[PDB]
């Protein structure tokens, strides 16, 4: 049987991460964890490409364009959503869920989310703090195993031919 | 600023692996933990050195040997001390941490303690098959990043000459 | 008489800080204080090499390369333990007393030991702000005077010759 | 990948064996364990060297000349501390097992603890008899499948060579 | 029978003297009870060396330059440890002792111990005083005798010859 | 069956002494232990090396330079410790034993440890009396039938060749 997935290596891969700005104080944290990942796990950053944007509301737009380019091979998404604002928190939340989900099956190209649903304002002091349990980590690392997936699929596609 | 530290690519390294088969209930899974890391992290498994012994006395003069081949870049350790008879908890826990040290120091070559200490047995069942807290996953990290880091301070030193 | 000592200048001089990452809320903080010492006592940040590890366990390897290195003149030991696992901090604490110890004395090169054993974070915070007990600190000014110290020795060898 | 484990053949092999004289009540009980394994598990017992000595003491300086011969590949240990004496219990019963454990280390050379630790005469009869537990005899076994082990280690270096 | 022992004239030899200045209120007290009892028995205190340092961790690292210079035949250790930090006088104060210890063993020259260990400083200032427990005017004393022992072992050696 | 033990004739021998003058009260008792059961086991006295430092803290750098010397086979350790201060009987006790221990690994030269560590002065009244039960006698003797155990070894190494 022939198995497909990706390894970590961020060797060869040029990235995207879009963020919105609203809660700034743990975006900060959810941006560093991600860039440090990719980095860590050999990327290099001249090839991150990073967006960002006002509200929650504009993550689709943007990532949309972002996935277009020929040479951005996974999209990480970012935003924060606290309960402030209730009807813009279950109807943008999920909103946007579908919306990258559309973005990727129709682009062919991942797109994670790292997207801190926090009900409680509470979980997001915890981590701005020093904690690891780092959702742009770990969204990261999951856009990188895609990224190498699709790299890994694609290449066995064009590399037989 | 000189700044030197570890990126998690396994790429081009050559690991060393040992092992105790005492509790090889729980060790087995330890070593899939390592290998995982390893090969999921770009590195390539057919220079992985892996070797047993009974218990986890021999463990030093097991890794004794393989730290001495050239081309094994870092040895990982591996052994389960669940306690069983206190002179040999006691006693060759400690034999184990300054024995695999002072081997560490002397051919200055990075070797990882991959050493379950778990007070029971019930515990290492349980870490075996309801969560990825899998300290063979780990000191496979910590090598690797090791790994890089040596060869990052080595070979800034020989590249620059 | 001949009385020999070291004043307090880090001018002419190559320093090395080895830096754990675990606790890494407490380590920023003191690595802060340990170049604060250095560039404000004369020292130009240029020849500062930085090295980062994982936890604890993995001082010793890193320091002994810094100090193989002929233009690393002391090098400023660097990491939090708290008492978490006894094990751990018995064991691994005494390991590095003692390794970087026969380091030192082996390599004949001043290593300094700027490790904080608390056991609150809260014990951490009030060292990190203005109290002048930045553990680094010292540590640095106490390597500083080795260092001048050891040019002190070794340069009234070499210059009365 | 390259697996190492150990056979339990003796069949080429050359032995030491080292012994104190004191308590040789329950001695001469193990030291029939150790040379039945090996002269049973394929090993002839020509090639079997004794080496006696006063008390526990003296188990050190004589294995270390045991394990420089070049035609004796495993050194079984073997000696009694009862707790005949607590100062000498303590100090002498690490002081050989530290011994021991950089014999090993230092010659490249695998060394054995058949060193009964006993508490009582009442423990050191009953294991003594046919009880699963003359620990000459598992003494011996792991140093056969060190044996086998480190010739499979050498020698697959050397004839790979 | 052929017995060495030394006298203790302080004629012809040459001596260290290493400091700490961690409680410099009796260390002062300490090193001129020292270079008393060396230039009274006709030493000449020109040949002295005299080493300052901050608190009792250098102790080693300066010693063993030291010793490694031909023209110190001996070298006295000064220094005081009071419970200030307890796990600083366990760690600090033993591995003074071995570290100390294996100097002198290495270099094959004697450190004598001139180590005051007070726990309050009364106990202290009491033995300064004329009764000569002015433990450097007894840790002088013995590097005095080694000093003529090591002469008298090593010149019935090169003179015999 | 290779056999190596060693008779107790003290012929052909030549051995080193060193002697400790702190509480001369017991140790002349045992210098002349020793001495004894030297000649009146056949071995002369002009062969027989002593030599006398202060105190129990200089026995190792003497045995180690007794060691050395091509024509001493066997050295006698010779001490006794009363409790006179903790941190001078467990740290000088232990830090001799080990001490000596590595000297004899190092050297291959047997040592034997002709020391008396009494918790109290009663304690040092029993061992160097009537019974023949005179530590010097006895660390004698072991040096003797390890003497002539080394001349046996090394015998049955040098003229079967």
């Amino acid at each position: 049987m022939e198995i497909y997935e990706g390894k970590l290596t961020a060797e060869g891969l040029r990235f995207g991460i879009v963020a919105s700005r609203f809660n700034h104080a743990l975006v900060g944290r959810l941006v560093e964890g991600a860039i440090d990942c990719i980095v860590r796990h050999g990327g290099r950053e001249e090839d991150i490409t990073l967006v960002c944007v006002p509200g929650s509301w504009e993550i689709p737009v943007a990532a949309g364009e972002l996935a277009r380019k020929e040479d951005i091979d996974a999209v990480i998404a970012i935003g924060v959503l606290i309960e402030g604002a209730e009807p813009h928190f279950d109807y943008i939340a999920s909103e946007v869920s579908k919306g990258l989900a559309n973005l990727s099956l129709e682009l062919r190209k991942p797109i994670s989310f790292g997207d801190i649903t926090d009900d409680e304002l509470e979980e997001a002091i915890e981590c701005a703090g020093t904690e690891h349990g780092n959702k742009g980590w770990e969204a990261a690392l999951s856009a990188i195993e895609m990224a190498n997936l699709f790299k890994s699929l694609r290449l066995e596609h064009h590399h037989h031919h």
